[PDB]
């Protein structure tokens, strides 16, 4: 007998994400697990097919099954146009599923012993929620002097408002407007709070409202007052807790701290391709992230890196490829735990739970992809026998999994 | 006889730092460098007295005498209030020195071939560059539904250009307006090509442009006509170059490199208090921070670190203290470098440089502080006979300065 899993959507999507994708789910998954499964293919070869209309679709069924898992996807730009011979350049798959879910993105770097950290010292899960202001900016360019201004023009007919950005005298420069709606500093922080709970960390909120008073001291206020009226009491009873920090000294405590905490960061800049520390861990393949919705109910999990095109390329000229499964392996644990939380599944939570951890044991026992190893040891002096390749590992993964669930059939 | 230095301001601080600096100035400057030493005590006490008069003073005789060095300052919060009895909670001394001097800040880690750095890869050092953005913003409340929107008007009347930056429909948020003038632009691309062309590194500028088209693309564009205009032939020369990077291929590139270069940051996210990779080494005492006047002539020097309180609290209950004072030592030897420059003084460029080189080479020798020895080996394999106490490493040193001056009639 399987575990009954109940209702998932999962999509399909390209290149050697797409390869490692099929290996979970015939080796890690499908052996163990039976899914109502909403499959949709967001290969790019049938987003083109279908206009674009399987991105829809998938995300209308997360709305409906409350648990995704996507294969990361091509971003098509005027190369991938000609590459593929598209109709068009189609957004986003991702930029999509978003803007019809919401919600907000959390990233983590999934922690082995023997893999070192930026910080030593961090041994427990760092988990950073990003808002999305660059994305909602209106920049333009000032040809030369002249005024600058914004203005509120009220719907109601009252009075419009007007505020000086800057007097160009003298030579032009650049100039922009940036917003935020209560409306999403609200679901920021429920999505905050339910992430916090659900894992049970303490949550940070990080800005600079010294400098803007105005439009951050609003992230503080609304987080400060849904945390009183809403989440205090649930928090208190998990002993954890949540607070407000100076960026400067959120920074400051997280590279003293040993982890363990949720980061809600209202940024310029959320992406991870832009992010540092992101980058200076392992690779992008330790990294997962899930979209998280205000309801607390309907999650998305995917890896937080890309289709590893690079890798995909060796792949069809035959050669040998080391492509690291975990941040893939995540996503479908991510989703499947929340799938076992949403209908009481001790069965599925556990298996979930077993994935997991015969992931990282089985890194933190020596068995790793290329780019593990090269953390280890440095490129220049990584051998072949430091590590395996991504259909060795994935085979290791399923030889320790069938292990660890024989072993705990007693309980 | 002594070198004859010329005019320097120093700055006096605060708890550990003050210690270490009255040390440098004993053992490594005053016995071979005679100074027109214009000092200012920046020390809180000092600060509180004169109602932070001297540092405004300070400021101004940088300002006049061209080089400053600062000792690291506290940053009164409300315990630091409460902890010296002071009148009011004074300003950050770098913030007013900044804000008076402007300019470009570059932040710079210590290399030491047997001190590991955040990626095996660098060898080399990573100068960032920041401008000294969301200072000058205007920041509202949109306190219901309307149109938020910025408008730019020519001082000809010629033209109005209205831009939609958000219409609030679903109640009401925060708003934002930035500006930035095409001077301010060109300061940051002189600072920027003079300081790869005076340490010989390639120099990258880094932008969103992808998303910011228009603001970031004006960076983008004084940068390559200055380069185009002034500097190409310079840079042929040197054997270096300039070249624009989107920040997601620039921090993948700086992961994979060698170190090396000078890298220009336009970052509204920017500066070393929010800079997770410039914490890791700021905090082992290894890195510097020169601002650089838009003029060429003016620089103040620090370490991007703090007055060290824990090590200070040591120190007045008797425990033995392990500070590293290389990036106090490094602040000295950068402005003495600037001075030497400005003055033509080859006795000067060539102490400033040989104390530099005395300072690297004592920790390779395996002569270090306890943090350095704790990066080697991890914290619990760390004995007591692996590094020196702050007054054994400053006498080491010392020695070691002796010896290599003395040498200087040898080849
Ligand atoms: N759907 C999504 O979630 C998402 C997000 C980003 C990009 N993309 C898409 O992905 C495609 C390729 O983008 P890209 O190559 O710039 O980014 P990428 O696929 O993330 O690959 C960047 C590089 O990081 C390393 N890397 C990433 N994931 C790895 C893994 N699992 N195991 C080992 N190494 C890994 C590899 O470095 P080495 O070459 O040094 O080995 C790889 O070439 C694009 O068409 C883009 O639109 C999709
Ligand atoms: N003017 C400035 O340059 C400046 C900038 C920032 C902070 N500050 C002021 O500094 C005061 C103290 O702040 P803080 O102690 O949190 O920050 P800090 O002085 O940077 O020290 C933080 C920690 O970093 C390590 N560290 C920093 N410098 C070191 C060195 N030279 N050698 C060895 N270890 C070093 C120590 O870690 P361990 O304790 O683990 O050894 C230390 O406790 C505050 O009142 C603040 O206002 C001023
Ligand atoms: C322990 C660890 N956790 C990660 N989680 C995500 C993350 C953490 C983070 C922490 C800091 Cl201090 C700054 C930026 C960050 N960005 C991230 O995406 C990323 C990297 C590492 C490492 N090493
Ligand atoms: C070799 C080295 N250079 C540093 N230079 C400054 C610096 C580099 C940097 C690089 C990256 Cl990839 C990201 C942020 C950074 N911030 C900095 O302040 C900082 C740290 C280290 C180290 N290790």
């Amino acid at each position: 007998k399987k575990i009954s899993g109940g209702s998932v959507v999962e999509m399909q999507g390209d290149e050697m994400t797409r390869i490692i994708w099929e290996l979970i789910k015939e080796k890690l998954i499908f052996p163990y697990v039976e899914l109502d499964l909403h499959s949709y293919d967001l290969g790019i070869e049938n987003r083109d097919a279908t206009n674009d209309q399987v991105t829809k679709d998938a995300a209308e069924a997360i709305k409906k099954h409350n648990v995704g898992v996507k294969c990361a996807t091509i971003t098509p730009d005027e190369k991938r146009v000609e590459e593929f011979k598209l109709k068009q350049m189609w957004k986003s798959p991702n930029g999509t599923i978003r803007n019809i879910l919401g919600g907000t993105v959390f990233r983590e770097a999934i922690i082995c012993k023997n893999i070192p950290r930026l910080v030593s010292g961090w041994v427990k899960p760092i988990i950073i929620g990003h808002h999305a202001d660059q994305y909602r900016a209106t920049d333009f360019v000032v040809p030369g002097p002249g005024k600058v201004e914004i203005t509120y023009t009220p719907s109601d007919g009252t009075q419009k408002v007007t505020y000086l950005v800057h007097n160009f005298e003298e030579g032009g420069g650049v100039a922009m407007g940036m917003y935020n709606q209560d409306k999403s500093i609200e679901d920021f922080a429920h999505s905050s709070f339910q992430m916090a709970l659900s894992k049970g960390w303490p949550l940070y909120l990080s800005t600079k409202n010294t400098i803007l008073k105005k439009y951050d001291g609003r992230f503080k206020d609304i987080f400060q007052e849904i945390y009183d009226k809403q989440y205090k009491s649930q928090f208190e009873a998990q002993k954890i807790w949540y607070e407000h920090r100076l960026i400067d000294d959120m920074v400051a405590q997280a590279m003293k701290s040993e982890g363990g905490f949720i980061w809600a960061c209202k940024n310029y800049d959320g992406d991870v391709q832009s992010d540092s520390v992101a980058q200076g861990y392992g690779s992008l393949g330790m990294m997962t992230s899930v979209l998280v919705c205000p309801d607390g109910k309907t999650v998305e999990a995917e890896a937080a890196h890309g289709t590893v095109t690079r890798h995909y390329r060796m792949y069809q000229k035959g050669q040998e490829t080391s492509t690291n499964p975990i941040a893939s392996i995540f996503a479908w644990t991510r989703g499947l735990a929340h799938r076992a939380k949403l209908d009481n599944n001790k069965e599925l939570a556990f298996f979930a739970n077993a994935l997991e951890e015969v992931s990282i044991e089985t890194i933190e026992a020596g068995f790793m992809t290329k780019d593990l190893a090269a953390c280890i040891k440095g490129l220049p002096n990584v051998q072949r026998s430091d590590y395996l390749n991504t259909f060795e590992f994935m085979d290791k993964l399923g030889e320790n999994l069938k292990i660890k669930l024989a072993q705990a059939k007693l309980s």
